[PDB]
C-alpha cells in the first residue's frame, strides 16, 4: 500500500497538472479573444477620429470649390 501512496504523489502531480493545463489551453484560447476585442477598440477609436478629421478636411474643398465657382 505505501507503495500506492509513492505513486499516489505522481499520480497526483500528473492529475494536477492536467487540470492546470486544461486551463493553460484554455488561457490561450481566451486570450487571442482578450486582445482582439482590445484592438478593436482602437480600430474604432481611430476610425472615429480620422473619419470626422477626413469629413471637415473634405469640406475645404466645398469652400475651395466655391472660389472656383466664382470664377
Amino acid at each position: 500500500e505505501e507503495d500506492r501512496d509513492n505513486a499516489l504523489i505522481q499520480q497526483w502531480r500528473v492529475e494536477d497538472t492536467e487540470m492546470r493545463l486544461r486551463r493553460e489551453t484554455l488561457k490561450q484560447k481566451k486570450l487571442q479573444d482578450l486582445y482582439k476585442y482590445e484592438e478593436e477598440n482602437e480600430k474604432k477609436l481611430i476610425e472615429a477620429k480620422m473619419l470626422e478629421t477626413e469629413i471637415l478636411k473634405e469640406q475645404q474643398m466645398r469652400d475651395i470649390e466655391r472660389e472656383r465657382k466664382l470664377r
